[PDB]
């Protein structure tokens, strides 16, 4: 029947003989064990080494596995992703199907994953009760054998498929044999931007329970006007035999103290004229003055659910940590315990660079840490269920999460082809009824989302209303077919941008603070997804968080996304890599759009993630005078774990610090008064910076963590002495080919064919590779690719732009090279024009002056003619011949920021290793700015002015032309861009201009001023 | 596969290899012929002689059967339920399940009807194009077999299943096989109140359509204000390939005049971020002055869907019948048109005696007629899409449909156990979502509904959203879970009464008034159930329609039911009768319960449909002085078709008449001054009758149809009259036994033991063949008996407390008998004592005066003990030794009319034949009782006074142990029950106490007086 009915190729079966989804159970048989969540002997899990042959489709799987191991099998860790053992390649694909759009059919040739076990059962298990087998986790589908009888079948990749398997164990041995299809008509609703893998990736279980059973029990918790009193009702339901003497106990405690009790027999209110249900009851337990579940301070309860004796014998218990809180939109508001939240939120993946998509409770309490510590405090599971213990996580360690239905039809045309037809309703229906049936009992989740990109069809509202009967606790979110319509309580956009309206037609993507204020429209806006952190990106950050914090109905937004969907690959060496699309054969691919992330695959972070940190901290600052007001974001808790630290430099020098412990409410402020600075008489910007610590350790945070921080410009003393005259005056040297200068043991090159600077000697030494001259490019970042898929070539994008203009490929034709010889110094004058196809591009002219005391003054006036792009840099670039180890600056840092991107970056005396000032990107671009720079200093150079500069070991030529951060070569020396000016990196999104009008080089005449000397 | 999957046992398996539902499609292949809606070369019948063969499971069916005819099976005509031609038993239950509450598993025997056909198929239907078969009802499940290779598999009794044959079939002979099961998982969903039964009982043919084909459309009319200008917009959808020279035009037609005309390629607006549908296309009509549908007047459009290329090719055309109307909530109001309609519905199964579940046109089209020629204008598919028909004929005769989706689970415990149930999703969506696909362009369907009596789920709120989003022309009605859920847009409560309250714990019936005020209600009302019809019913009808009329809120109802669901069975003799429950062997049953119908199966009217008629008329009148005050209750249409009658009659004489034409507009007033009428000399009552007439024929009515009727007492002149002083005295004879009177030649017996006139003779021949003795009891009716389940015994019903109290066994007991003779008189008193078991119930005093003119005047007074339950009726009865040929009366008829039913009855003067003085209730119970009636006639007697009765051949006694109307046996002479008084019939429901208070016989003490003479 199974390779005759093809249950894989029609959405009318999505499963044979599963049981019914429920919340997590693990059949106590003691109450206490239940209590304190600790392991029970009736769940065991099925993980380790199982056996796994690969197969082209399910009609190459010989009979005989059914009953026998195949000899030519191999033994696998499960949970696993078996492209992750490279039995096939793993796909990425951003919208286009990875199989032929012809639904319900699959491509005949389709991989097949045979898994088998052997496995010992105990004989208590088979004499009484039922066991059940748990697979939480099942890419796409799959059909389970047990010894050699056909159990069932399942569908939905990311939720668990649950069978009886009571009737098919026997005394001793057993084999389990399971056949996993790769594609079936479960792919259509699974078409996430993200590497298409299966398997079995999630855990597998045997769970015992007894015939009469606890078979579902929902917590819900309300609450009166200020949440001072609540009442916690629990409704439980029962499989098996109904007896009079039967029972439920619900309790609720804290630590090891009861607080609150119900029991009663089963047997619930009428409901109709045909009565209720005599196999559920409720209980109904009152709680004073409850503590508080938030994100802030995660308090959570235990519940025990015991289903006993009227005598006092105990047949079962199940349990669950609760939360007390209220989550409601009101008055246009989401309000969490009666506040309107801001949410700090991120787009979060179940990936892993070496295990795939398989997940593990240390990477998953790796995550959260990074996030709280980068002052997230919610996470959208784009886009499906989760693994079972990320709930657990995020109600302990506190974080609000929108619970996703493994629903995406992004490949379709229109969007909504198949959420609209009403024979995809019950495939639909699943996917979103069993999460809710699995999930519902945490606290942490605060939202449904009723999938992904699927546009709008009449199945989504059918499903909006579905929850909304059967949960009333939560609000149920959708983006599909406009972000705002009847299947969404919140208007959830992604990629609106704050002051720019996108007005696609049928699917406008209005500013923000326009959307909100649409006739009739009074839904709170929070975008889904936002700020794509795509390579260098993040640009324009700041400007989301401003209208947040201005707009009481802005509630913020989940950024995309947390991390880097890169795979390792080895080299011949056996040297790790990381991959994206198409590395592994996979065709067609969209290459690195799999890496949006604020963290490397690794988990080490992007330097986009201190702007996220700056931004989202809870912690809003003011100066007058020399009051600092202190402002709290929190909604619940009090700053006591928060101590201010301020300092007062001098051009990085310091002059006073000190330390003030915060004492600030909920929403409310703090003055802090500064006692009197003593000033300086010389010369500089007085620079205060402070910063909030937290002496004491958390669970998510070490002793001395930083939560947030801000600068400020105090007075200025501008500079008026004159330098020390010197003795010794340069000398000018002719020839026709170059301009020499000479002063002591240095020297000067002009070449008078180029018009540049083309060599520096300091005694017999070469300082110069590479001559200086004006750079105008940079090495493309993703936003200026702007590509979201591979075939997609956009002549909008803005590297397209630059292309089509000549800007790469634009030669320097002199104009102007002469010398002059002052009382004090040598001047040279240059001017150059840049042309192609008899356009001029741009025109640089320079004077270089070389006084007594060695010191270089370059002044650069540059024109930009009006029709031609805005060029992505006005600077200066050169190839040093100098390595040296440490890279020292008086500027803002000390990590990599862009004008677009600055606002976390602090100016002080900054002092990094050479590496550290290169961003390893896995696609290489432009990297490692560091903006408002006055002061560089490297090996015996320094230069000075007001600049943006980057300085590594790879030319922008070089990082142009190599695909991948392991592919790229030391040069020999160190290549440093200077920039007058420089463009924003954007990120609104990466498949399209983002760069903001203020951030693009516009003005048309630009200047700039350089000093490079030799200290 | 088959037997080995059992897809009747899996609600997650509906259908196999099914295609999508539509509209009505007959794939013409010329356009006039699509508009003059003329039969289709395209669509073949295959109705007709089949091959069945009976098998009690599906196991027994042998695999011959397959590719081979069985001889040993039968030929039968097809449609048929296979009940109805013997092979097995139909079942009527109510609310029990027929089968044991297992879902999804039904009986192992579970019977399994094998259809076969033999049939040709022509050349040009293989070589281009493909071929559909058209199942358009199959009961309740099928797998289906073409040339011995399997097709597929269809659930749901009451919508089309259709499957393509194209791959299946060959030119020449072909063999389909059909296996019916009985039982499936979708008789969990089939628990309607109805006999069970199964087969191929709807309509089978073949389609032809080509590949390039429209496979769906959906025709909207939208108005302005005030519906002076319409926009037809139809959505067409197509299959096959998509081609640039392909066009669709939508023409629409008023007759032969084309009235607009649309053409357009195929490509939609875009929809989402992926672009529209390619496949589709909406064109976009505008109509000035639209002549609107109503049920009024039901004026229609065609509309031609013409598929074609460019230059003009016809590649194929459907069609359909277009009535222009809006339907929509506003304000608390249902508005057709703009204005708020009165529905004056009922509740229609689809049953016929002979046939079963089989429809036929004809049976149908007498079903509109009398159903319109009865002022109804409304129709409830109760409870499932009806035979495709039956819409087209509502569209043209012109009534507003409620379509009802085939959703009961009325015997689940509670009932909403499979409804709340997201496993049952799946199932219940298809269900809806296939008859609005089906039915969405027949403008009699004005309300979609979810279902009937499967309680209220989260899945009913679903498909209301659902239908909600993809049909917004339509209000969304369930009565399920109390009858104002969120399910819901209108108050739809079954029996709700319009006074009393029934306030059942979680699901009440509130007044109907009372329900509309309650806080935060602002729905319309109307009953989609109320004044069960059962037997001798509709009691407080004119209670519902005073309340109807008075509160705009209150928009009607549907009474149930139509038609009585008896079936003909056979006697001895080979006589036909009328079985109900229990009748063919099936057990479980509910007995008479399946008889709940304004007309008998063969559809002659029970009495209480006059009663209907005359209330739901829509001519209301008012009388002052000379002046009728005629007011109209049509929302659309002018009295142009209508002319008043009137009469004036003393005591049944007429003295003067009249008519004048009426010239109403919709809801307007005429004002009709009656000329001058001359005194009567003599006594009496005057009374008007007013009557309208159509002088014209419709399609719906014979020339000279009434259509509305009322009366009023006019000028009484009480008679001051003495009659004549006889000269003759009655002479008394005593003896021990009896008391005898002469006079003349006639003579009377009171029997001294007895106390009652035991016998009265003229010339010399008895009159009496059992004595003239008081009477309290009837023989019960349905709604004295109290019962919606045969297992249900309830104290509270009338029956059984008149039972419990002895009123059926009291006996006579003697307190005093008399006899004085007078001056031109004998006065015979009587007094007597009804007693049991210690408690006397009632007490008769009595007077009988016989004087010289013959006369014999009884005087009666009663007393009834305030604690027994109140009596059926106060009154006399009598056996006569005569059987007369008519029975003559002064009083209100001509029909049966009981005190809370007798609104139609007009007073005048009536003569019938004596049987039409019976009504034939197929359950026998007391009948024909006619009210407010001053004299009677029969054979040579007279009777005179105030006083109900009925006459007939059939003793309370006969009538009340004889459970079939076949059965009862005329007796010897004509039974005679006179009343002083007579309690109500009720109706309200059949199943508790519905008999207001006003109709009780509470009083205490009563009177009454006869004169009983010969004429
Ligand atoms: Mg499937
Ligand atoms: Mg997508
Ligand atoms: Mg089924
Ligand atoms: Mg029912
Ligand atoms: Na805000
Ligand atoms: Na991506
Ligand atoms: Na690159
Ligand atoms: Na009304
Ligand atoms: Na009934
Ligand atoms: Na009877």
């Amino acid at each position: 029947v199974v390779l005759q009915r093809r249950d894989w190729e029609n959405p009318g079966v999505t499963q044979l003989n599963r049981l019914a989804a429920h919340p997590p159970f693990a059949s106590w048989r003691n109450s206490e064990e239940a209590r304190t969540d600790r392991p029970s002997q009736q769940l065991r899990s099925l993980n380790g080494e199982w056996r796994f042959a690969w197969f082209p489709a399910p009609e190459a799987v010989p009979e005989s596995w059914l009953e026998c191991d195949l000899p030519e099998a191999d033994t696998v860790v499960v949970p696993s992703n078996w492209q992750m053992h490279g039995y096939d390649a793993p796909i990425y694909t951003n919208v286009t199907y990875p199989i032929t759009v012809n639904p319900p059919f699959v491509p005949t040739e389709n991989p097949t994953g045979c898994y088998s076990l052997t496995f010992n059962v105990d004989e208590s298990w088979l004499q009484e009760g039922q066991t059940r087998i748990i697979f939480d986790g099942v890419n796409s589908a799959f059909h389970l054998w047990c010894n050699g009888r056909w159990v069932g079948y399942g569908q939905d990749s990311r939720l668990p498929s649950e069978f009886d398997l009571s009737a098919f164990l026997r005394a001793g041995e057993n084999r389990l044999a399971v056949m996993v299809l790769r594609w079936s008509d479960g792919s259509y609703l699974e078409d996430q931007d993200m590497w298409r893998m299966s398997g079995i990736f999630r855990d597998v279980s045997l769970l015992h329970k007894p015939t009469t059973q606890i078979s579902d029990f929902h917590v819900a918790t309300r609450f009166n006007d200020d949440f001072s009193r609540a009442v916690l009702e629990a409704e439980v339901q029962m499989c098996g035999e109904l007896r009079d003497y039967l029972r439920v106990t619900v309790s609720l405690w804290q630590g090891e103290t009861q607080v609150a009790s119900g029991t009663a027999p089963f047997g619930g209110e009428i409901i109709d004229e045909r009565g209720g249900y005599a196999d559920r009851v409720t209980l109904r337990l009152n709680v004073e003055n409850p503590k508080l579940w938030s994100a802030e301070i995660p308090n959570l309860y235990r519940a025990v659910v015991e289903l006993h004796t009227a005598d006092g014998t105990l047949i079962e218990a199940e349990a669950c940590d609760v939360g007390f809180r209220e989550v409601r939109i009101e008055n246009g508001l989401l309000l969490l315990n009666g506040k309107p939240l801001l949410i700090r939120g991120v787009n979060r993946h179940e990936h892993h660079p070496l295990h795939g998509q398989v997940m593990d409770e240390q990477t998953m309490v790796q995550d959260i840490l990074l996030m709280k510590q980068n002052n997230f405090n919610a996470v959208r599971c784009s886009h499906y269920p989760n693994h079972p213990l990320w709930y657990t996580l995020c109600d302990r360690y506190g974080l609000y999460v929108v619970d996703e239905a493994n629903i995406e039809t992004h490949g379709m045309v229109p969007m909504n082809r198949l959420t609209d037809d009403p024979r995809w309703l019950p495939a639909m229906s699943e996917r979103v009824t069993r999460m809710v049936q699995r999930d519902r009992n945490h606290p942490s989740v605060i939202i449904w989302s009723l999938g992904n990109e699927s546009g709008h069809g009449a199945n989504h509202d059918a499903l909006y209303r579905w929850i909304k009967s059967v949960d009333p606790s939560r609000p149920v979110q959708y983006e599909g077919g406009g972000a705002d319509t009847t299947a969404t309580d919140i208007i959830c956009p992604m990629y609106a941008r704050v002051d720019e309206d996108q007005p696609f037609p049928a699917v406008p993507k209005w500013s923000i603070k326009k959307w909100l204020s649409l006739p009739g429209e009074t839904r709170p806006l929070i975008l889904c997804e936002y700020a794509h952190a795509m390579g260098n990106s993040l640009g324009g950050f700041a400007k989301y968080w401003q209208a947040f914090r201005q707009y009481p109905r802005l509630q913020g937004g989940f950024v995309w996304d947390w991390v880097d969907q890169s795979l390792i690959k080895y080299d011949e060496n056996g040297n790790p890599w990381s991959a994206y699309g198409g590395d592994f054969g996979d065709t067609p691919n969209d290459r690195q759009f799999c890496m949006n992330g604020l963290v490397f695959a690794d988990r080490t972070p992007h330097p986009a993630l201190t702007e996220a940190k700056h931004q989202q901290q809870f912690f809003q600052f003011r100066l007058s005078g020399q009051t600092i007001e202190v402002t709290s974001e929190y909604l619940f808790r009090h700053s006591d774990n928060e101590l201010l630290h301020w300092m007062v430099a001098l051009d990085g020098k310091p002059l006073a610090s000190g330390e003030v412990p915060l004492d600030v409410a909920p929403q409310g402020k703090q003055l802090i008064e500064l006692p009197e600075l003593p000033q300086p008489e010389s010369a500089g910007q007085l620079w205060l910076t402070v910063r909030v610590v937290q002496p004491n350790a958390t669970a998510w945070s070490e002793a001395g963590h930083i939560s947030a921080w801000q600068q400020w410009r105090l007075a200025e003393n501008l500079s008026v002495t004159l330098p020390a005259a010197s003795h010794a005056i340069p000398h000018l040297t002719t020839s026709e080919m170059d301009f020499c200068i000479e002063l002591g043991n240095k020297r000067w090159q002009f070449n008078r064919q180029s018009g540049f600077l083309s060599q520096m000697w300091i005694g017999d030494k070469k300082q110069l590779l590479t001559p200086l001259r004006d750079q105008f490019t940079r090495a493309p970042l993703d936003n200026d690719i702007g590509v979201a898929e591979a075939t997609r070539i956009d002549p909008n994008a803005w590297v397209e732009r630059w292309k089509a203009a000549g800007h790469y490929q634009a030669e320097a034709a002199l104009l102007q090279c002469t010398a002059d010889t002052l009382a004090d110094a040598v001047l040279i004058t240059t001017a150059h024009a840049w042309q192609h196809q008899g356009k001029t591009l741009f025109i640089s002219r320079k004077t270089y002056r070389i006084d007594g005391s060695g010191q270089m003054a370059i002044t650069v006036d540059v024109e930009v003619a009006s029709d031609t792009p805005h060029p992505a840099r006005i600077g200066l670039n050169c190839q040093l011949a100098q390595v040296a180890e440490r890279v020292n600056w008086l500027g803002l840092g000390p990590q990599e920021n862009y004008p677009d991107r600055l606002t976390a970056a602090c100016f002080d005396r900054w002092d990094l290793p050479l590496s550290d000032m290169y961003t390893p990107y896995v696609f290489p671009s432009e990297n490692g700015l560091r903006c408002g720079t006055r002061e560089l200093n490297y090996g015996p150079h320094q230069w000075r002015g007001d600049f943006q500069f980057n300085i590594s070991r790879y030319s922008q030529q070089q990082l142009m032309e190599t695909s991948h951060r392991h592919l790229l070569h030391a040069e020999e020396g160190t290549w440093l861009n200077i920039d007058g000016f420089h463009m924003g990196i954007g990120g609104d999104d990466s498949w399209s201009p983002s760069v903001s009008a203020e951030f693009q080089l516009s003005a048309g005449r630009y200047h700039y001023q350089l000093v490079w000397c030799q200290k």
